[PDB]
């Protein structure tokens, strides 16, 4: 299933390592284990 979304296209979205889910960018933890991404925020070390 997909509808219209040029501001939030489906493969923006994530895959939760914990179950393997895909989720939006909107959110950080999986929509069903809540396996909370770890790789978002902008990660510059230094
Ligand atoms: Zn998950």
């Amino acid at each position: 299933s997909f509808e219209e979304d040029p501001e939030i296209s489906l493969a923006d979205y994530w895959k939760c390592t914990s179950c393997n889910e895909m989720n939006p960018p909107l959110p950080s933890h999986c929509n069903r284990c809540w396996a909370l991404r770890e790789n978002w925020l902008p990660e510059d070390k230094g």
